[PDB]
């Protein structure tokens, strides 16, 4: 199956996954000088106050926070969207050091990690018929620098322990991911893909200019998470992210000067 290694990892998810090689893949590289300012981008609008964190799951790939998305409770509109997004979950991609772990980069520069707020829009019903639609999801991308500890990260830092290996699942109700996001929602934006097979062509993808600040120990305890399941050999996941793919026919829109 597809992951992250020599025989299995992004070089290879096109034979699987043959849009790996299309028009709109993500993540790109955002050159800042050739992004232009949309003076008719509007500021981004996320309403977090009722979101409703349910468990948190190690996927084998990642581990992801899971909301309930049964009503508007935590969604995204405002900023380059047409209509309402609804958040489903957030995860991270992150490095074996902390030179690299960004799927975005900026002007070339790779951060130590990137949190993926995904959120999926009202208009298709479901998430699942949400990726069959070129507009059917946007995600919010947050990149993290290594330096002060972000407070509001610790209860996920914590939880990981729990959910060491692949397929472990943990309750985790009252998580607010308000405590995740930087001072400033200045933001660039382009049609884009999942970063994961099956790599759909689905997300408007907003990525946040100002990072995150997380400690070293706070990525560290990322880094002790398995790709494997429980009793198998220990593969300890580091370094699940894509790299840029072409930008090819797209354009990245800023919303500040
Ligand atoms: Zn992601």
């Amino acid at each position: 199956h597809w992951g992250y290694g020599k025989h299995n990892g992004p070089e290879h998810w096109h034979k699987d996954f043959p849009i790996a090689k299309g028009e709109r893949q993500s993540p790109v590289d955002i050159d800042t000088h050739t992004a232009k300012y949309d003076p008719s981008l509007k500021p981004l609008s996320v309403s977090y106050d009722q979101a409703t964190s349910l468990r948190i799951l190690n996927n084998g790939h990642a581990f992801n926070v899971e909301f309930d998305d049964s009503q508007d409770k935590a969604v995204l509109k405002g900023g380059p969207l047409d209509g309402t997004y609804r958040l489903i979950q957030f995860h991270f991609h992150w490095g074996s050091l902390d030179g690299q772990g960004s799927e975005h980069t900026v002007d070339k520069k790779k951060y130590a990690a990137e949190l993926h707020l995904v959120h999926w829009n009202t208009k298709y019903g479901d998430f699942g018929k949400a990726v069959q639609q070129p507009d059917g999801l946007a995600v919010l991308g947050i990149f993290l620098k290594v330096g002060s500890a972000k407070p509001g990260l610790q209860k996920v830092v914590d939880v990981l322990d729990s959910i060491k290996t692949k397929g472990k699942s943990a309750d985790f109700t009252n998580f607010d991911p308000r405590g995740l996001l930087p001072e400033s929602l200045d933001y660039w934006t382009y049609p884009g893909s999942l970063t994961t097979p099956p790599l759909l062509e689905c997300v408007t993808w907003i990525v946040l200019k100002e990072p995150i600040s997380v400690s070293s120990e706070q990525v560290l305890k990322f880094r002790k998470l398995n790709f494997n399941g429980e009793g198998e050999p220990e593969e300890l996941m580091v370094d699940n992210w894509r790299p840029a793919q072409p930008l090819k026919n797209r354009q990245i829109k800023a919303s500040f000067k």
